[PDB]
């Protein structure tokens, strides 16, 4: 069905650009807190090159130029800001594609006669939650225009693991690890940790709010026509990420939401309310939602409550907070050719 | 010297040109602590238009486009983000005129033959320090395509009146009211209030660090050829903004700058010590400095330190954190055209 197409078009001119004066911002971050990181570089062609003609820069396996913004819903391509000249004119477009973790740069027009092409260029780097599960230090090896600049990253992800300081006591944890701002769907991913201390609880509820004190302070809608949910039995509680990144096929996960059809209620507004009953193994609750227009900051929390198996007394209750910004400055308009 | 200028261009469309669905993320804020706010609007073209026709939005008194990101340094131009189809073409570049308050929407090609032409766009926003100087409510009336959208908005400047809790203690505080990110000089202006209580404060000294604690984690450069500091006796400090803005041509000011000639010193790496001796006013310096390329956040600390001036004891010393972000994703090149 067709042929060959490694990006043929205007034909790779990596051969014709040298990287240099590679800078990152910091090292080491937690990404469960807003942690980030950022990258600059200055680069010079060295030959003539023409529009069309385009070089690349490529991410290890522990970094994505996305984070937890999701372009599932946009052909999985993220825009990014052009070089511009001083005249403001676009020196070269930018774009990332998330599948190969690769960055694009094509060259203008203005290129045409030009020599002496110098210039330089920063981007947004963060955590590939799914391939640094873990909190530790990885190889952060970025590759620009065929040249490699070595880097080590450390990620202390805030633990997922945390609860009442009680035996038993409740414990939940959770994270929004996508949320799609550009396609205009306004989809969120959240993946929960219920009872990630392993302990037994009674009698336990699940709360997963898409607010946490006022309704009207978060863009969250959470109702049953709104809200996605699959629920998961983990077998080995150290092997699940520190990331919150949860595969729903992962072999470390079992797949019990039909055994939820009923245990799962839309009783109060903008909460989802789930029945565990006795447990004693931790669960993933894989999210997925949406939220309005309002513009207002995407805030969360789950709630988990239970009571001792054996006495049936000795309540618990513990919380945890989410929040993400929805803010995706620029604009869309469409409009149709008169016929 | 010749005649009008208005905009002429490719005629103002604001006529053909609707705008609905207004809404603000928040109304109130904290702009010495990160505060600010977002907006977000639907529009649609009621007639036919063509590619270089082009729409405004009007900020009020209380509002700024673009907050502490100085452009002095670029025509006084803020580049902004632009309104992209489906396709992802532009079907309207946008400008922020710093000077005008004012945002320019020009329609593309895109736009030539088409109808229904209907979309929306957000923008972020910001408190213009020098026109709502005192922490209270104002009126945040914007303009879209000639169209009125009144808002009220309340600002809880974080006071800049701050020290020691002590009858004559150390006091001082300060503000990066401007961060020059784009034009590559990396220029900051940060404005300091030296006691801004008042007291009467005995052989006190003021220092200017471009870091916190850690001289690496700070770009700032502090240094005689780095820096350039003027400094005011501030004769009604009731009269001083909280939003730290001060014109040195303030008529509550009167420069003192001049008598400071050898009362400035450069002696640590990175600080600037300032020599203020017995003192009972209230002083501002205004600081014109620079970051350097690491890429780091701007970090700054001002101390403040004196005894008590009958006693010359009773030690007292107080101190001011600051921290923007320099971050400015995209990039910069530029050729020259071969002979
Ligand atoms: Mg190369
Ligand atoms: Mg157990
Ligand atoms: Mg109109
Ligand atoms: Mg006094």
């Amino acid at each position: 069905p067709v042929v060959n197409v490694a990006d043929a078009k205007g034909t790779n001119v990596n051969d014709k650009v040298t990287a240099s004066n590679f800078k990152l911002e910091k090292t080491t971050f937690d990404p469960n807190q807003s942690g980030n990181t950022f990258m600059a570089a200055n680069f010079t062609v060295t030959d003539k090159v023409k529009s069309g003609d385009y070089f690349t820069a490529k991410l290890p396996d522990s970094l994505t130029g996305n984070g937890d913004v999701d372009y599932s819903n946009s052909n999985n391509t993220m825009p990014i800001a052009d070089i511009k000249s001083t005249n403001g004119d676009v020196v070269a477009k930018a774009t990332y594609d998330i599948l190969t973790k690769t960055y694009t740069f094509v060259f203008t027009d203005y290129v045409n006669n030009k020599e002496n092409i110098n210039g330089q260029f920063s981007l947004p780097l963060f955590t590939d939650r799914a391939k640094a599960p873990k909190s530790g230090t990885y190889d952060a090896n970025i590759n620009i225009a065929d040249e490699m600049f070595n880097n080590k990253i450390t990620y202390n992800y805030s633990s997922p693991i945390a609860g009442i300081d009680k035996p038993n006591g409740a414990n939940i944890s959770s994270q929004i690890i996508g949320v799609d701002t550009a396609s205009g769907q306004n989809t969120y991913k959240q993946t929960v940790f219920v009872n990630p201390k392993q302990r037994v609880l009674g009698n336990t509820w699940v709360y997963i709010k898409g607010y946490q004190d006022k309704i009207e302070e978060s863009s969250g809608k959470v109702s049953a026509t709104d809200t996605k949910l699959r629920i998961f039995e983990v077998n080995d509680t150290s092997k699940l990420s520190e990331s919150y990144y949860a595969d729903p096929n992962d072999s470390n996960l079992k797949e019990v939401t039909d055994q939820f059809k009923n245990r799962i209620y839309y009783e109060h507004p903008n909460v989802a309310s789930i029945k565990f009953g006795d447990i004693t193994k931790t669960y993933v609750v894989l999210v997925e939602g949406h939220y309005d227009n309002t513009g207002k900051n995407l805030k969360t929390q789950v709630i988990q409550e239970n009571v001792d198996p054996v006495t049936n007394r000795d309540y618990s209750i513990f919380g945890w907070n989410n929040e993400n910004v929805v803010r995706y400055g620029g604009g869309s308009a469409d409009g149709d050719s008169a016929v």
